[PDB]
């Protein structure tokens, strides 16, 4: 054979990954997922999953014709969840998305009737993986993920409001002329329509924007800064009312996150945890907190002092979550 | 104002920009990958469908914080496309299954009679990067009609099916396609050559351990390996209804020794006429020093007698299209 | 030639840079400024300039030796400014350097001299350039290189505290156990012995530490957050004290505001520019504040909300720079 | 406690890196590694070792200073080799160097007894680790590693002729106008003068320059080509001569050879190995051949075809390294 004159093999194999990141979803957000992670060298290994063979198979062969451009040396795909064996990050995409006029809360029972069956599978095969949960209702969903699997809960992770607090971040940028990196600001709560930004935090070089107007995001504001909230919360129905669905930006808020975790970063990120034992909260409700993120997922939370209104605003998102939480049914 | 409150201001154009025509799935791909790698000061988006196109540039600025290319724009006007450093066309009608990429040769010519002066009108110094099918008679089309001279008016050619091949080797070698060398030339198509003289690994022509090499009595058939990178459009878009990512790569792979001004070879279509034997206007992929410039240099690869009739009947099979078609 | 028999030539060979970096000066500091500008791609042209023939020439051979690892396809280097032609932006880090126990500021009449040699001949070359001091004492240096060049304000920029910020934040990161990128906190003022340490803007996920601990970064402080302040001052001579000299991290602190200036970011820095106008200050002193910085240099001051103390330390950080600044001639 | 007033702990952490490179010797060698690793985001832990305790913590810190323009999040340092536990990849840049005028082969024997220390104290903290020696002689000095580890072979790797093959390369690129990436050519055996350049396998889009000139680096070369490898050979004395040392161009060859180990690439490089059984070589020489480098380091080695003359060469490379090696005091 020419590859055996051409090569000397010296030795017996025995590959076993070592930063492997599983996608399962490979529809347009867990493409996006896909791509972002490849072109930023997160993984030596790439397993895609998903239940219609044709569709997975030609985005795994796209993927691989693009590898002379990548990283990532090996590219895999499954049905079979025995292709996810040994992944470090495991990242839940699949589901039923929400329609125009539709609350992502409307998507609870069909996407904890297919977490019945993903989650079991995922974590069979990865002891130690972190599951980084995307798919929506992303609060409910990352309780249901702990739940199912039965991890601990550093290890189960909601994507939460890493994007909605990126949006605020991009949308702030747009209005003072400055760099989203350089523009501060959260949106804590649910990653959805009962969101909270904390006006108290936001700032510009440590400047807090509320000391400089104290009715920043309230009506009386006269640049009616709750507008940049309001258009925070719209922001994925813009989108599919343009475009037919979202994909880029979540893509690489999951990337962002799996940098964090596969780097062992030990960043902040506003992203979906039990809360409970916080802000008078006493049920197991999952929601976005600023997390501090690393190799054994959230390790760490941090403290958020909010004004008694913040408080009361993340207190309803909290019901509002552990409200849909009461309605499900394993 | 809030914001006078919180920033003195003391002072009141793109340097490094890019455009990309086409929100299609082949446009989309091309502009993650440019954007990851962080190639354009000012990226631009233009197509004809208001609502897709506000989408898709809106859903690249949410991801703005994770990003270095501080301004997206898109506009149907291509006033947004002004001083473009670099212009990528991937508009028009797209390879459909079970059909050749030269079927769709007359709607596409007939669609850049129209993107091509509206690009020239807002950027007449930019570099032209035609991805459209049939992408070699487009970029002759496209350079027909910008009136640019040849070096900045550069197909994405083979640089994909070379990617596709090195690929393809790799997996067959067990090795990274980066250290896979091979050459894929001609038409981005069915008439594609490859130049199996050339290829090798760490200098060691594969031709020289096995001489039969890529014929039809090699006896490991390697020319099945050719066959893969011809039919692999074919089966990407049998499977998922179009290809995207790796033609994404590959476009970026380009942009950026544009950009960077990196004279990298790359297997690209440009005109051919007075080179390996061929006479006519016809573009197609032999291997390029690409930069900043464009197209500066044609590196003359030494072909077989075969090689060289595989390469010409590739032009043939072109100009056999190219000639009976109207602009 | 054989070129010619592998190569056509098609186009008549014009070459002009994009994207070019000048470093002036190939001491530790430049060499480093070099370096980690080559590995961000920020530039398609390098060009080295100093007065010492072959360190000059050695330098510039050793990475021209890892042109393969690169992506910035020309570096070249000479005594002669022709070499920096074209530049966008030049880097000033050539001069006399501190020993151990001595004071940036004692720099300033053999970096001064200097400066009117240098800089003339940097634009003569690079009409279009913006031009950043690190050459020490910077602030003052930044005062007189925009008085030499002709430049507006907005082009000469000084390193600054974008170093001593980067420190405070990993020593506060270190002692939080957080990622510095999550570690907010400004040290404005001199690049020197009388920066400023702005405790009440410091926040980790928008949280002050000093509303936690009003006590933060003062003598009855029970943590002696002042130590870290402290260790920012005297960083520079502790390293220089066990090293001999200082040279990643300010290669790497001079690296972030070139790609902020590159790649027209608008990212917020702490770097030196005239705050004649701000907090009573009347005379052209140059010292760190939270600069907006772009393509064009720094085009927006960001004014932060200072304590009556902090306020207090800043304007006597001015009063120090300006009292060497006064006597200077040239 | 400020920490806890901020932060909520979920859990005690395995505090052992995923990722983690040592780096032994903190010379201008060393250092160029480090700098060049950190900047390439190859790992989650970056560990120093030296001898001298000032110049060791004073590079860690200066490291550990420009950590917010990192992504590496723990950089440390110790005499005790306790400090690199767990490390994937321990990189040995330590020993005597070339002086000007001076062989590497010079160096043996110091280097030699250095290595007696050096490597059972890495082998006793990091038992499954690469090793990748940079150390000169550095043929001979991994023979000696690979001999006193214990290793299997595929483990103990010398960083060879990357260097001297990145060098070739840069020649040329600047001979035919074409960045480096496109010039392909491979300088073999001994790193130091004994070194063969296979004009066989030198290419630009797979065109044999020697098809082209058939005399390509022969005595009757219109071009002398062969000065191209003799500039190979010379540069590093042209180098130390100018600046004293080399450092740029190995840190960037280094960091090449770490990534594809680290991130399992399987891409070739002409690197150190052990080609008893290929060239008619009967012994345990190390030199530098293509070889497939990844997670496991050395898996396979690429079989050249060399003329005559060339495997005459390198088997003059081996016999000069074998009378060295084969006498060894150790
Ligand atoms: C077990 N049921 C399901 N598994 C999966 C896995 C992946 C997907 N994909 C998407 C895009 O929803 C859908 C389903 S439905
Ligand atoms: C007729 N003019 C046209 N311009 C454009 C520009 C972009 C596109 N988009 C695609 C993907 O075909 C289609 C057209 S048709
Ligand atoms: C008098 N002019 C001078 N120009 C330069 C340029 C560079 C350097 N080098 C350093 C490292 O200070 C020193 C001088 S002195
Ligand atoms: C006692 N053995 C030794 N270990 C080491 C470790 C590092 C170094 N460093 C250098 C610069 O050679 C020298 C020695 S000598």
């Amino acid at each position: 054979a020419l590859k055996d004159q051409l090569i000397v093999n010296l030795l017996k194999e025995e590959q076993v990954p070592q930063n492997k990141i599983t996608v399962v979803g490979v529809g347009a957000v867990g493409m996006a997922c896909a791509i972002s992670i490849l072109m930023k060298d997160l993984a030596d290994e790439l397993a895609l999953v998903d239940v219609i063979e044709d569709k997975l198979k030609g985005e795994m062969m796209d993927l691989q014709h693009g590898s002379l451009f990548l990283k990532t040396p090996k590219i895999v795909s499954s049905k079979d969840y025995s292709v996810t064996a040994n992944s470090k990050l495991v990242i839940i995409t699949a589901g039923a998305r929400q329609q125009e006029g539709e609350s992502r809360l409307n998507l609870v029972q069909r996407n904890v009737n297919i977490f019945k069956f993903i989650i079991p599978n995922v974590v069979k095969y990865s002891p130690q993986c972190k599951l980084l949960i995307v798919s929506n209702p992303v609060d409910i969903l990352t309780y249901v993920a702990w739940k199912i699997s039965g991890f601990p809960k550093n290890r189960v992770i909601g994507s939460g409001c890493n994007l909605d607090s990126a949006r605020f971040r991009y949308l702030m940028g747009e209005r003072l002329g400055v760099h989203p990196l350089s523009c501060h600001g959260w949106v804590l709560g649910e990653h959805g329509d009962s969101s909270v930004p904390v006006w108290s935090g936001v700032n510009v070089a440590g400047v807090s924007l509320k000391s400089l107007n104290p009715q920043l995001g309230t009506d009386a504001d006269k640049e009616q800064w709750k507008d940049v909230h309001k258009q925070v919360v719209d922001s994925a129905y813009e989108v599919i009312k343009l475009k037919g669905y979202t994909s880029w930006a979540i893509g690489l808020s999951v990337a962002d996150l799996a940098e964090s975790i596969m780097k062992n970063l030990r960043r902040v990120h506003p992203i979906s945890t039990m809360i409970k034992g916080l802000y008078g909260i006493k049920e197991d409700v999952f929601l976005s907190v600023p997390c501090i993120l690393g190799q054994n997922g959230i390790s760490d939370v941090v403290k958020v002092t909010l004004t008694p209104d913040e408080e009361a605003r993340l207190k309803k998102s909290a019901d509002t979550l552990w409200g849909i939480q009461k309605e499900l049914q394993f």
